[PDB]
């Protein structure tokens, strides 16, 4: 028999170190009706069987499976008519790149894969993408039809106030439970949460569990103090090198700051992963890895909120607001004598102009790159480095040994990269719904800077909606069968993103729209010696906190409206 | 036949009026297995019916009674053995009145009377009290312990914020949510509802109710802003009369601003009724009776809160911290030529004193008073002036025509009592709640003032538990069944009493703990031409602020860790 025409729907790949217990006549004793062929797998230790299970014998050799508690993993692999069906898609999807993606495709996305995880983030972005299209448009007509006073619009801050509130209460009460009970109603079985979760006794006290997470709040303080200490540092380096320094390469001396910044970062999540969030996740005794992981991620999304945002917020909280006070004897009052200039300290008027375009169109073509070319780099490095780098080989001989016809090498080159490629590794609906909320959150506080962000982003949500499309569809590691075998912290932090750029759009512009800072805003020779804003700080924080209670209160009705209907 | 020998169960009064349509006639063919007695009601044109259903014969006759259209009301009366049970239940809650309630106490009444009302009010009230009790003994504790300086108590403060946090959440994700499900497990039927949500098409847009909600907040904030004004009006004419005034008779005329503030808030509230709620929360188009007497009551708190809470707010916050603003040449700078003195204005250092014991002690005995003996003397006054006030006569033909016994004339008594008599009216779950949470707001936010507080309101609700079960258990009107026949904005209000207190209390603490007049809080000749607080205003309302954020946070912790259980 050959694989090609025993079609498989499913892939064990277990492990046969074991020899003396022989795990392979077990895996075919227990397949004593359905046929399946074994084959060696990429490691010396580990071999494929390519199985043609269906809906009747598919509880009892999970349960065995379960039982025999040696299986690596358990791929649903796609069969030649569910493999073309989603290539039809994928080429439909191709086509029409320009238009929105439409929700009859993410119908049948989600009836031929079965995959709630999938089908909930392409939801999403389907439906951010149909939000972003009329906030590009307002924000085309405000950057052209307005002209010069495009910055700090009153007009497009209400926009986005409005459009941030509607847009999160529409998704979390219209749409989102909508796809979670379509994707409830197929519920079906996910090999993942097996050979993961067995000997499922539970009772592990969620009041323990919710009090343990309580404990971790001092330690997420004290790290995201430090890395913002380390912040601050490193910007007042910073503008040390840019403004009040007088060497001769200030040029190459300007990127010290961003290096030092860009090491202790990763240094630093390390240290907290590996002392402090994995032990307490460990002690916090979740019941499923599920669980553990949403702990993981929540823990760890303190830093990445501070490593995005803090800059802006520097820039344009204590950069700006207070640079007429570097300007007198502080700086002779702040030790190796280098050469300082003693002139009058002018702010940078464009900082924050260069930081968001930074933010929301270099940046984002670097995370692009870091998530989809760079891995695919590094492999090719690390094979050209070493051509058999893991020394493993087993290829080509097992090529030779098995005289796979195409197909069958196709398949089984298929199930290698499933368990070998980054690409081929699970989707992971965290990563991609932290990227998309990353996002969300730099348009929805600081695109009152620009308001072609939405446009950008649009554009950029687009091209990713594309790509994300073809890589789950298509080399991502299948998660979910076809037949019954028997968001959470996403949403929080959307809402905390939406009150917070409600807040700091309002704020902003109520700061910068008639400031003293020539080109910032609406239309003196020495306008850096005095206070740039002209509202105090008092009233501004008086403002900030209004506009956030109206914001709870009016994201408060949104969702009571939401809710009824 | 005679009325305690059929010892009835129920007991249906309609109109007779249409005698050509012969009402007795036909309800009495429709009970041709059940055998009743109807005899002439306290009307002349109304008559009682004592029926002894079952549980057989339920369902069928109540259909007929709900198609009959012309029926006053149905009254689930308590037959002898279920009296006997309630008055022993009754004499047992009288013994032992000084010991907290026994929630033994409340499975049993809930038991026998199967209202979800009234034993939702008494788990609240329980509750209440069972925790009332360690906050006075604490509150006893500060006040003699600490002796002096039991004012704006630091400790007394934190264990007050504390308390209300976890009382809250406690009431709310552990209490009611099990009270909810007992009573729920009841669920039985209830006359009320019945021959008042007939004909229940609904589809009545859920959506479009909300946003006619949401088109009141203009009227609510204006009538609240009419209010508020005419308070701040008679509060500075009773500071005008009391103060800078040089009237021979000061002793009487300070009683004008109480009669000033006392006849406007009525009028102020039928107009408000009359004009607005009314005929907004008809055209809300409520389904059901109870979404729109729920409605009516949360459009009418608002003027219950300002009349209830604005006094004291003024003093703690306008009067006292702004008073050396007033001694000033304002008061020369503000027609009658009145005599007025010419001195320094100098605050009344004892008017939150004076004002907060009124409203824990007094404002107490003068609710119960009214709510208890004021309907009861009504109503002897009103016959005492006409014997016969309706000109009823037809009680004592009724008497004379049916020669009814002694039992006979108790039961036609309890059911005229229940039709007639204020206390024999259906029991008011919204009337008794919002009287505990008035009591509940002032102990929350004002009782730094006087520990004592928690003391005199866990008394006040000992004695007022004991009336209301005597009440709402002996007279009442009954509205549930013993067997089948086929709290919402209290819980808002709580939570946002609890912030509120929270925020009040630590405010209040942080301005007159320290504070510069003299036996306010903790230890200059001329200290009332100076500001009497030591912190700004700016520091006053940003740390309110703080304080309010530090309490969301705090509530939410404590709600997760009891939803966990």
């Amino acid at each position: 028999q050959t694989i090609t025409s025993l079609d498989p729907n499913c892939v064990i790949v277990f492990n046969k170190t074991s020899s003396a217990n022989e795990k392979s006549l077990n895996v075919e004793f227990k397949r004593l009706n359905i046929h399946s062929i074994i084959e060696p797998g990429h490691d010396l230790q580990t071999s494929y069987a390519f199985i043609r299970i269906h809906q009747d014998n598919a509880k009892p050799l999970f349960s065995f499976l379960q039982n025999l508690d040696f299986i690596e993993s358990i791929i649903p692999y796609h069969d030649t008519e569910l493999s073309d069906d989603l290539h039809k898609l994928i080429s439909i999807s191709k086509s029409k790149i320009l238009e929105a993606p439409k929700q009859y495709e993410l119908y049948n996305l989600s009836n031929l894969t079965n995959n709630p995880k999938q089908s909930l983030y392409f939801a999403f972005l389907q439906n951010y993408i149909k939000w972003l299209i009329p906030f590009s448009f307002f924000g085309l007509s405000i950057r052209f039809l307005s002209n010069f006073t495009y910055e700090f619009n009153s007009t497009y801050s209400l926009f986005a106030i409005l459009w941030t509130l509607s847009f999160t209460a529409f998704w979390l009460y219209k749409y989102e439970p909508f796809w979670s009970d379509r994707l409830s109603k197929y519920s079906s079985f996910s090999t993942i949460e097996f050979l993961q979760d067995k000997q499922k006794a539970q009772k592990k006290a969620s009041s323990v569990i919710m009090l343990k997470k309580c404990c971790f709040i001092p330690v997420a303080l004290l790290f995201g103090a430090i890395l913002l200490s380390f912040q601050l540092y490193c910007f007042a380096l910073e503008i040390f090198i840019k403004q009040i320094y007088n060497g001769p390469m200030i040029s190459i001396l300007s990127f010290l700051p961003t290096i030092l910044i860009c090491t202790f970062t990763p240094v630093l999540t390390v240290i907290y992963n590996k002392y402090f969030v994995e032990p307490m996740t460990k002690w916090e005794n979740h019941s499923s890895v599920v669980n553990a992981k949403k702990s993981k991620e929540a823990k760890n999304f303190v830093i990445i909120f501070l490593s995005s945002y803090v800059p802006l917020l520097i820039t344009l909280f204590l950069y700006l607001p207070m640079g007429h006070l570097l300007t007198a004897e502080i700086r002779t009052k702040v030790l190796a004598r280098l050469p300082t200039h003693d002139s009058d300290f002018i702010i940078d008027t464009k900082r924050y102009e260069d930081q968001f375009f930074y933010f929301i169109v270099i940046n984002q073509l670097i995370q692009f790159s870091m998530e989809n070319f760079v891995p695919s780099l590094v492999s090719i490095a690390q094979q050209k480095i070493n051509g058999p780098n893991p020394n493993f080989v087993k290829a080509e001989s097992e090529i030779g040994k098995a005289q796979l016809s195409s197909s069958d090498m196709k398949i089984w080159s298929k199930v290698k990269s499933y368990q070998t490629d980054p690409w081929g590794a699970t989707f992971d609906l965290d990563a991609n719904f932290k990227k998309l909320l990353l996002q969300f959150g730099y348009l929805v506080m600081f695109s009152t800077i620009w308001p072609l962000a939405p446009f950008i982003c649009l554009i950029v949500n687009l091209i990713v909606y594309q790509v994300d499309l073809r890589k789950a569809v298509l080399y991502s590691k299948p998660e979910y069968f076809p037949f019954p075998i028997y968001v959470g912290l996403w949403n929080s932090v959307l809402v905390m993103f939406s009150i917070l750029g409600c807040v700091i759009t309002a704020t902003l512009t109520y700061m910068y729209q008639s400031c003293n800072i020539p080109g910032v805003g609406a239309h003196n020779k020495a306008w850096y010696l005095a206070n740039p804003i002209n509202h105090s700080w008092i009233n501004i924080v008086l403002y900030a906190v209004f506009i956030e209670h109206v914001s709870v209160a009016i994201f408060f009705l949104f969702s009571s409206i939401l809710k009824s209907s």
